[PDB]
């Protein structure tokens, strides 16, 4: 499982997970509108879309979105781009909105805090290396903090609404960099929002993500 | 040429070419404070992007952008990507400005109408498949009603900032799928934005490119 650490993404029918706290919870770096938008307008869409694309394809509803993911060559050719798309966007955004809180940032705790001093020399290195990745990202993606098939930590980037697990890497914890995500509040400033994101990054939970990976 | 018809597009320096009108002229379909973002902020970045990775390699500045993106393979691997993005990201914006005008829309006008009905049956038809194609391209990117190699007209869409010319196509005219060019007044809402834009479409313009075609 990916999307949650103990249940996989149902795909009989696929379902929009409501956040887990209110929309203004996030305002010390996302505006409530954006969190309405992008919850409620984006985050549906894939899910709509994906719940179309399974309908002309009933053999599929018995797997999870991560199996589909996982296999895309698997998936019929008429609908694998919507699957690929829709699907990712879907999975993608549902670790999003679990690892962001109303009380999260400050330094990391616990497992992950003496694995990224290991790996990447201290937080705050590792913190530009993400945002360094993040603003590198030409076009639409994303930019994950992933473990990769060897069992490493590392940080990469994907296209559109491309997911690492679709390599065999476990993303623990990843920002979103459409424009869509930060344009209402930061408009051309993608920097900015790099940087104000870390001060509401839910630890506890990217704790759970690192152990379950 | 691509940029201009009757100049190429210089890089000694490369320079962010005027709006042809005012930044609240095209208001039925694009807001004033997208036009400033878009043409200030976004495609000022290109132009200024571009220029540092020519200084790098001072050689290159006797081309220009045209001739830069047709053979991609004979600009230095170090920044090969970086001309490639910034490079076509100038050149597409700078058709993009030219194409719209504040006394613009309704039906297409002249050779362009003839080839139009010739080619896709109406406009009404081309304007179909045209928007379609532009809600088609995922993640960030353009449309393109494009002269391919073999003479015929064409509707394309490219990712993110790639240009038709990379591929032996002249670029008409082209509409611009990144999340900036509609978010602050259409948000998640593509297909609003491609529809309205026709409301202020430069036909006139559109006719010295496909005879320049
Ligand atoms: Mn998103
Ligand atoms: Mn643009």
């Amino acid at each position: 499982s990916i999307g949650f650490i103990d249940r996989q993404l149902g795909t009989n029918p696929a379902e929009l997970p409501p956040l887990p706290y209110g929309y203004d919870a996030l305002e010390k770096a996302i505006d409530a509108e954006t969190m309405k938008l992008h919850h409620d307008k984006h985050h549906a869409a894939y899910v709509n879309n994906l719940n179309n694309a399974l309908k002309k394809h009933p053999e599929l509803q018995n797997s999870s979105v991560e199996a589909l993911l996982r296999d895309l060559n698997s998936v019929p050719e008429d609908i694998r781009t919507t699957v690929r798309n829709n699907g990712g966007g879907h999975l993608n955004h549902t670790i999003f909105w679990q690892i962001m809180s109303p009380d999260g940032g400050g330094q990391p705790t616990g497992d992950i805090a003496q694995e990224i001093n290991q790996t990447f020399g201290s937080f705050e290195e590792f913190k530009k290396q993400f945002n360094q990745a993040g603003g590198d990202r030409f076009g639409s993606g994303w930019v994950w903090l992933v473990r990769n098939p060897q069992g490493q930590l590392q940080v990469v980037s994907t296209p559109n609404q491309d997911n690492p697990i679709m390599e065999g890497s476990y993303p623990i914890m990843g920002n979103d960099v459409w424009e869509h995500a930060y344009y209402l509040r930061y408009q051309n400033r993608r920097p900015e929002y790099l940087n104000n994101w870390w001060n509401v990054v839910n630890w506890s939970e990217i704790n759970r993500r690192t152990q379950a990976s």
